[PDB]
C-alpha cells in the first residue's frame, strides 16, 4: 500500500534497547486521540494478507538486529562476529501511524474472526500500542479479546493453516531462573489453565462439532518451536509445555491430563546460548546467561495451535508474523 511510520512513547534516557531503537525510528506519540467513527461503512480485511505485517516485520527485525547483537552468527557459508554486550531488556509499545494521504482502517465488531466483512469500522492515524514480543506456543503481553474468545485461521479446514486462538481472559506465567546456571522453571495456575482450555475447546467444537477435541504437546522441529520460547530480561528461555497442552474435552468437559501439584503447573526450562534465528535461517550465538534471578511476569493472552475419530490440537509457531498479526488483525491501510 504505502510505507507506514512508528510512533512510540520512548523515553531517550533509558539504556533499554527498545527505547534506543524507538527514539533513532519512531517518532513522539500524539497525545490526543485522532478517531474518526462510522456506522454502517461496510468493509472487508483479510488479516493474513496485511501488508501491515510485513512492516512491522521489518522494524522488529531490525530492532533485534540492532540490539540484541550476538556473538557470533552464522548464516549458510558466513559466520560473523560482533560485540555481545548484555543489555536491559524489555518490550515498549509502538504505534504504527498512516502517513499524509492515508487513513488506517480498524473494525470494531468485538467478534471479527479477522476475514471478510466488518459492521462498525473507524479511521485512525495510528495503531494502538503494539508490544513487539517474540515467542512460540504462547502470545505474551498482548490485547485481549473484548467479548468472548476468537479463533482466527486463514483456512479452518486446512492442517497447515496456524490456528490462533485469541482470548478474553489473561492467564499469568511467571518463569525464572534463581540463585546449572541454565536450569529455570515456569508456573501457571492449574485452575485458570483449566478454565482457558475448557472454553478454547468449546470453541473449537463449535468449529469442529462431532469430533472431540484432544490437546497434544509439540509433535516435532527445532528445540524453538517444540518448546515455548521467548526472550526474557535478555536470555532465551526455552520451556516445556508437555505438562500444559495435555487434556481432552469430551462432552463439555475439559479434563486436564498433565502433571500438576499443589495447584500449579512448572515447567522445566533450559536457557540456551545457541538460538535458531527467527529473522532468518541461520543460527546465532550469545553470551552466558549473566547472574541474578531473571525473573518474567508474564500474561498469555494468546495461543499457537496446529490440528493434525477426533481432532487433536498441538502448540505451534515459528512465523513471528503470526505474533504481529494477531495485533494487526483489526486494521488497514487505506487511500
Ligand atoms: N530456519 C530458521 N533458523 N528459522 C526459520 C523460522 C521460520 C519458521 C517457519 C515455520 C513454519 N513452519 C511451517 C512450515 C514449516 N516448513 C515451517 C516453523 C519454524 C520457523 C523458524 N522460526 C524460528 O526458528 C524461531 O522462531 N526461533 C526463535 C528464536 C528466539 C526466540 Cl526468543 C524465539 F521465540 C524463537
Ligand atoms: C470469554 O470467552 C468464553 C468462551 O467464549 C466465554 O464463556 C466467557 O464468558 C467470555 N468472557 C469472559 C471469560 O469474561
Ligand atoms: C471467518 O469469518 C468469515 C465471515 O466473517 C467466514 O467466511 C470465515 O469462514 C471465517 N473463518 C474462520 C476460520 O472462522
Ligand atoms: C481451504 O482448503 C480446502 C482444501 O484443503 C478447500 O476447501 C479450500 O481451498 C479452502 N477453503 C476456504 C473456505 O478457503
Ligand atoms: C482445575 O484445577 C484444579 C486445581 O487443582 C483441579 O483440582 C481440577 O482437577 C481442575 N479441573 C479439571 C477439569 O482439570
Ligand atoms: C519435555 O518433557 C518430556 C518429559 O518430561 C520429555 O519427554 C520431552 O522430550 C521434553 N521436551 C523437550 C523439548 O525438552
Ligand atoms: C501428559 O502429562 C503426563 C504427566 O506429566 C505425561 O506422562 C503424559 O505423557 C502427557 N501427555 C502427553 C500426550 O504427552
Ligand atoms: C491460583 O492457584 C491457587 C492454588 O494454587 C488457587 O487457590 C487460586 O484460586 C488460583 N487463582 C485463581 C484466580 O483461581
Ligand atoms: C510482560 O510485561 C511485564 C510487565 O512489563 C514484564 O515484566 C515481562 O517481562 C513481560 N514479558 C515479556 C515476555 O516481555
Ligand atoms: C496482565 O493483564 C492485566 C489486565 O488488566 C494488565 O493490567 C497487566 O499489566 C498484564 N500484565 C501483568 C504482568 O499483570
Amino acid at each position: 500500500k504505502t510505507t507506514l511510520f512508528c510512533a512510540s512513547d520512548a523515553k531517550a534516557y533509558e539504556k533499554e534497547v527498545h527505547n534506543v531503537w524507538a527514539t533513532h525510528a519512531c517518532v513522539p506519540t500524539d497525545p490526543n486521540p485522532q478517531e474518526m467513527v462510522l456506522a454502517n461503512v461496510t468493509e472487508n480485511f483479510n488479516m493474513w494478507k496485511n501488508d501491515m505485517v510485513e512492516q512491522m516485520h521489518e522494524d522488529i527485525i531490525s530492532l533485534w538486529d540492532e540490539s540484541l547483537k550476538p556473538c557470533v552468527k552464522l548464516t549458510g557459508g558466513s559466520a560473523i562476529t560482533q560485540a555481545c554486550p548484555k543489555v536491559s531488556f524489555d518490550p515498549i509499545p509502538l504505534h504504527y501511524c498512516a502517513p499524509a494521504g492515508f487513513a488506517i482502517l480498524k473494525c470494531n465488531n468485538k467478534t471479527f474472526n479477522g476475514t471478510g466483512p466488518c459492521r462498525n469500522v473507524s479511521t485512525v492515524q495510528c495503531t494502538h500500542g503494539i508490544k513487539p514480543v517474540v515467542s512460540t506456543q504462547l502470545l505474551l503481553n498482548g490485547s485481549l479479546a473484548e467479548e468472548e474468545i476468537i479463533i482466527r485461521s486463514e483456512n479452518l479446514t486446512n492442517n497447515a493453516k496456524t490456528i490462533i486462538v485469541h482470548l478474553n481472559e489473561s492467564v499469568n506465567i511467571v518463569c525464572t531462573r534463581p540463585n546449572n546456571i541454565r536450569q529455570a522453571h515456569c508456573n501457571i495456575n492449574e485452575s485458570k489453565w483449566n478454565n482457558t482450555l475448557q472454553k478454547v475447546g468449546e470453541e473449537l467444537a463449535k468449529h469442529f462439532p462431532s469430533k472431540t477435541i484432544k490437546f497434544e504437546p509439540s509433535s516435532g522441529g527445532d528445540l524453538e518451536i517444540t518448546t515455548h520460547s521467548f526472550n526474557c530480561r535478555g536470555e532465551f528461555f526455552y520451556c516445556n509445555t508437555s505438562d500444559l497442552f495435555n487434556g481432552t474435552y469430551r462432552n463439555g468437559t475439559y479434563n486436564h491430563t498433565g502433571r500438576s501439584s499443589n495447584g500449579t503447573i512448572t515447567l522445566q526450562c533450559k536457557i540456551k546460548q545457541i538460538i535458531n534465528m527467527w529473522q532468518e535461517v541461520g543460527r546465532a550465538i550469545y553470551a552466558p546467561p549473566i547472574e541474578g534471578e531473571i525473573t518474567c511476569n508474564s500474561n498469555i493472552t494468546g495461543l499457537l495451535l496446529l490440528r493434525d475419530d477426533t481432532e487433536t490440537f498441538r502448540p505451534g509457531g515459528g512465523d513471528m508474523r503470526d505474533n504481529w498479526r494477531s495485533e494487526l488483525y483489526k486494521y488497514k491501510v487505506v487511500e
